[PDB]
């Protein structure tokens, strides 16, 4: 099941989240990214940034080699990193991500951050304080070098995460843009809805697609434990027991009803195999409207880290 995007690309509108944290052993992402295959997800989210794109390149290319799916069948994204904004760096890291991947093309690249960071060796270089050293690039130009990876072949289509609507705004009236961005790749869910970055993406032909669907993996580098577990909401809760399914699968299929395409990150067989049951049943607009209740401006990441930054996008 797809939506067709802006420039004529088909993205599946169920996709797995292969993020786990360093306390996870590396090898862990291929064991699941081939079961998340296995159960019937064909959209398969990574980044520069997660580390382990070579474990989820070698699960997909395993799936074929196997014979299970066709590269065709399979929709890969991967996300550009805030140290790499500068136009300069933006083709050499994707093409580090394909070879990690062992892949000729990805499906997907995104801006993973608005946030651009001090070009460096560090993932997040930090100042003494704690906050990320900022840098000031013009993301119409990072913009410009991601329509050149699209121009060459490296990426189908490009996007961007985590952009606010006057950040997306900015790139859609760049002069003489090419491509629109397919899709803005954003946190979503019960506790913070996007409603109005939603309409405003669907008045641009622009993809939402909901990042931390499930309400996050709750890590105390950027999450505060004290925030409501969205699984744990008494209303998810209760339309599970009305449908008989469960508070997570209540949460995807909320997304897929307001035409948001969702992540869902498992790494766990048994749950990886119940989250395709989101293409089982149907809320009904009362459901819909109950859990639309729940919004509360809760987004899980909300670090002193970032929440300085010149750019952030929750400003
Ligand atoms: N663009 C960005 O800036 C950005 C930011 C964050 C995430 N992402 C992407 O989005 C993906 C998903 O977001 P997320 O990682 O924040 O996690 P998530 O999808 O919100 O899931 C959070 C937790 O839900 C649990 N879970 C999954 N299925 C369940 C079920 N059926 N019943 C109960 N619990 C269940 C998982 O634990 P188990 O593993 O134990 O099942 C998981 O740790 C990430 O993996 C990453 O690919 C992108
Ligand atoms: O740092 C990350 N995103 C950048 C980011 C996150 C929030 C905001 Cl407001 C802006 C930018 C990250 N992305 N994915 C995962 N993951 O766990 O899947 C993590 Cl962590």
């Amino acid at each position: 099941q797809c939506v067709k995007l802006n420039d004529g690309h088909f993205m599946p509108v169920l996709g797995f989240g292969t993020y786990a944290p360093p306390e996870v052993p590396r090898s862990k992402a291929l064991e699941v990214t081939k079961l998340a295959i296995e159960a019937g997800f064909r959209h398969i989210d990574s980044a520069h940034l997660y580390n382990n794109e070579e474990q989820v390149g070698l699960a997909i290319r395993s799936k074929i080699a196997d014979g299970s799916v066709k590269r065709e069948d399979i929709f890969y994204t991967s996300k550009l990193w805030s140290t790499f904004h500068r136009p300069e760096l933006v083709r050499p890291a994707l093409e580090n991500s394909l070879k990690k991947a062992q892949l000729d093309y990805v499906d997907l690249y995104l801006i993973h951050s608005p946030m651009s960071l001090k070009p460096g060796e560090e993932l997040s270089p930090t100042d003494e304080n704690g906050k990320v050293i900022f840098d000031i690039v013009d993301l119409c130009t990072t913009w410009e070098a991601m329509e050149k990876c699209k121009d060459a072949g490296l990426a189908k289509s490009i996007g961007v995460s985590n952009f606010n609507r006057r950040q997306l705004e900015m790139i859609l009236n760049k002069p003489g843009l090419k491509y629109k961005p397919v899709c803005n790749q954003v946190e979503c869910h019960p506790y913070f809805n996007r409603s109005k970055l939603l309409d405003f993406c669907k008045s641009k032909d622009i993809v939402l697609v909901a990042y931390s669907a499930l309400g996050s993996q709750r890590d105390k580098r950027w999450v505060d434990p004290n925030s409501p577990v969205l699984l744990e909401d008494p209303v998810l809760c209760a339309l599970a027991k009305k449908h008989k399914r469960t508070p997570a699968l209540i949460a995807l299929r909320y997304q897929l009803q307001r035409g948001v395409v969702v992540l869902a990150k498992s790494y766990n067989e048994q749950r990886i195999r119940q989250n395709v049951q989101v293409f089982e049943f149907q809320l009904t607009a009362e459901d819909m409207k109950a859990i639309d209740g729940l919004d509360r401006n809760l987004h899980y990441f909300n670090s002193d880290s970032f929440a300085s930054h010149p750019n952030y996008p929750y400003s």
